[PDB]
């Protein structure tokens, strides 16, 4: 039957979520709206990518410069700025992915109902919107909900990881630090930035300590962990891929070889597909294209003892998250 | 006596230009304006840099929410967006440096004048302003022209070179190409670029080529070389510095040495400090912080015959160019 | 049906391997390399950075010097001196000298001792006969056992020029190649007794490097001799390079006239060698483009019907690693 | 009292200790010897430095072949591929800075004595030699110990830190996660690295998780903290300056304010020159050329609870360290 959704904002996640859509069985992209991208550009954008190569799984021919015959199936293209104006219904979009980045408030992201959107999943943290992390609290969802936050490229990594170690060894207190690549919010040269004074520096030639909320966020998905965790971040000159680094003082004495078998049996378990397991000398690039939320590098980690350890978990901020986007609509539609 | 000027736009060129003035003893920066860099976020800027080392020539402290105080010599800051609405006259801007990559049109830049600024010098080739290149036509200036443009990071490099070869050889044609560094005009990751598609791709991950009017933009500074030139560019992952690839064909059959001797004996006194000469297995970074408008790589360059050669000229697009501003303005005030 | 062997398992060496395994033309049987173990190989060949991970078909170790690329096994050597690799004892007829230390007709002929019929050097050779694909693979008889497939750059600039030359005739020109860093560039300001510049930071500078790929053109295309030559700039990128060829032609022709001349050339007689693309693409846009040259329509600029700048791309690694296999396909059909 | 030094590893770390010596009003560089780099080539690498700026202090000319001539003072050159025959004293050098990183074994670096060498500082941990981290345990050097090791770019950071913290609050335990800038031990493109597989991956375009006993090393200069520390590393794409993401668990419940004032107070005290204290919104590069062994980033760190905090202190590996090297000599002699 396929869940008809509307991608609003054609950014990175914005089309990666697209790319992951037009290549499925249970979902179908029928319209995208980003006023800053003409259709004649919207194709080119979608077609070519520095990180995920050339499309070619359907052909791309513009039908009537406002459509976009995405090889057989059609996909309406809009340039409506205000979310209350975009006419989703008329085109046909039950669910609307929120990949524009400037409407995280449950309201500014709710303006999508008007147009006609039935359900709208905010593809970014939310100051007041139900945060659902696949494999952790996406279970705790109810129909009546119409506005959900799919957490952050990170969180979907830290949470599954935390739910693993915790359900097994209970996290006492723990600091996390993630070596993130650079996104569309960093300059290329020291420029102006009223929010992240530091992030307003050349992103390709420095290390920048951009603060996070991901862990203070895990307090949402996992309640018990609320307060036990926090952390930060380090932006770096890498294009894609990123990596968590949770250091926790578990409350159930166990060795590293035991915590590793844990994630593993958890990666082959219910969490199979969300949290991955890997025991091989790898490097950022080798995860470019990983459809998993969190990858566990059992060799990168280190343990000082059975009560204090440091765990490293890889994760494609772009690809993995973009899968977490559709995968949720897949859940919000089976409910 | 000590020309007082102000910069509109504290971008890379702003702070950098200031660094040339607040350093210089024949010019005195008096007022600045960047509607995006509130005073606070200004000190942290003007001081710490990622390409030209930290600032250590005069203490940087804020006297109040409306006036900095570099090296115990106050300077003012406005949060004004619209040019004209900036009280340039109040500080004492006998001159104003328009560096925002936007307001680069006679009328646009002509705004300032309203606030007071007796003169405005655009820092980017203008459509209706008379561009000049210190070391070529900076005499075609007159005290009757208020708005003027100061060539571009490149024009200031090709100009003086094509100058010395036309002044000593005979330019029939000759194409250019520039392996030019990034800029705050490009995106970090594949991003929408309204007018410059190629430019909307990952900055420090691609060999993004692009056109450069500077080519036959030098057909204005040196009216003699009309059409006799033209070229393009290649933006490569480099924070600063850039090089010129001039494949010129000449008439007066000359040997690569009869050139070096010229380009040197032309840097030894005619365009000394406005053009340099080096014969060393150098690289881009070696040129960081070079006030010369255009360095010549007496080695990297090649010759097919005494009539068809390739010449290479290194330049710190950022730093160097700047000194052309506070030299042009310096000169501009003498006439 | 054509068995081969590679000495030195570098990028080209591995990618030239990735070809023979996914091809139905050539088959990989030998792999000599003293600096990497059988156990280490099954990792330097698997997960890659520029060309991604190799999931195409399962890999597995059998028992040292033995390796399973799916179900087809490959002998793995560690001998250091070429003349001591028993190629003949594994089945490798053609020994691909993709190591970059043996480029002398004499030196790389050490395989010929190991019982290998012919050796294909994967780079310029001061004396061994050079043949660039699409240019003059015809100038090769079944009697030369020490050949060369020119360079990552010459395999690109070669066609592009010939195509222009045949149609509009070349009088004199020059070239530049904003090329990507390679195995012979230090990670940080280090030594290099031959290329000082080439020593400094690899991805933090723009290293100007000597290059006679244009000078080499002269050898694979007689009438173009002495009328070419250029330089190169080693900028901060992992792969793909570009050819900046500013040149004069005898038959004054509009830029479009070249475009179609070019475009029509890359549509029949040279299809799979040269390419023609008219879109705003970049470096990463060409990772894996098995072509030798790839003209960029909207890229180069013309100064008039008698002095234009033709620019073309070419994945130094893949485009080349592919042409090596293509020059073994030719020698295999003479 | 001029301490005559001798270098045996002219590399990123070798040239620097030379620069530091030529400016050290009390040290004397009299012999360099990285066999591969010659008297001609040597000048180049010493003069130009892609990172730490071009050398402008001295003048440096070449008096004959076998010897340089840095500003009036001659320095005997060496191209001896083996330590058992480098005539250190024959040229005059009580101390021999071992900067090859291929002779870290006491007996392997003792091949210097057999040439007329007295003390020999190995700028790299030794499996057997003694470790000293200036500001920490430089107390335990005894006139007799001829061969000594100088911790590491990394340890020479985590020690000043872990100390100023343990002294003031006592570390219960803790993990370190450093982000180092690629070095010569890497390859530019996926190449062989049999002793560190990951390492040989594209150094300029990846996130390679390395290992470093730097944290387990402090248990050698800090006897108490033995087995209380540990940690691995991440080599993101940069050139210089790094960070110590230290996660600890302190004894005396002390608020973050206090941990800042603890580092600071002692940063100006008995550790002046070793620890630093930045309370600004800085980034990577700003730390370039900072001789401190470990600058504390007051604003980067974050605390979960008054016992489990995360302190972050930057250190310019290459340069910062280099000094400590000399410093140990200024100390190894004065006793």
């Amino acid at each position: 039957g396929k869940i008809k959704i509307g991608i609003n904002g054609f950014g990175r996640i914005g089309r990666l979520v697209a790319r992951v859509a037009l290549q499925s069985e249970d979902v179908e992209l029928v319209a995208v709206n980003d006023p800053f991208i003409t259709t004649d550009y919207m194709t080119y954008m979608f077609k070519y990518d520095t990180v995920h190569g050339q499309w070619k799984h359907s052909d791309i021919k513009i039908k009537d410069s406002k459509t976009l015959l995405l090889g057989e199936k059609p996909v309406t293209v809009f340039g409506i700025r205000n979310p209350d104006e975009i006419p989703w219904a008329e085109a046909g979009a039950e669910y609307v992915v929120e990949s524009t980045g400037v409407f995280t408030d449950k309201e500014k992201a709710a303006a999508h109902l008007k147009g006609g959107a039935k359900k709208v999943v905010i593809s970014a943290p939310s100051k007041d919107a139900p945060m659902f992390v696949c494999g952790v609290n996406e279970d705790k969802y109810t129909s009546d909900i119409d506005i959900v936050s799919n957490a952050s490229c990170t969180t979907n990594c830290l949470a599954p990881l935390a739910k693993v170690i915790h359900d097994n060894f209970g996290i006492i207190e723990g600091l996390m630090t993630t070596v993130h690549a650079i996104t569309a919010t960093q300059k290329t040269v020291d420029g102006p930035s009223s929010k992240d004074w530091r992030g307003g520096r050349a992103a390709s030639f420095n290390i920048i300590p951009s603060s996070t909320g991901a862990a203070k966020a895990v307090g949402k998905v996992l309640p018990d962990l609320n307060g036990k965790l926090t952390g930060m971040s380090f932006r770096v000159p890498t294009v894609d891929v990123s990596v968590v680094d949770l250091t926790v003082r578990i409350e159930k004495a166990a060795s590293y070889d035991a915590i590793k078998s844990a994630i593993k049996s958890a990666s082959e378990g219910k969490l199979k597909g969300i949290i991955g397991y890997v025991e091989e000398d790898l490097v950022s690039t080798d995860f470019v294209g990983d459809s998993r939320s969190s990858i566990f590098d059992a060799k990168a980690g280190i343990a000082l003892n059975d009560n204090f350890v440091k765990l490293v978990a890889w994760y494609d901020n772009e690809w993995g998250y973009s899968n977490r986007v559709i995968d949720l609509i897949r859940h919000m539609a089976k409910t």
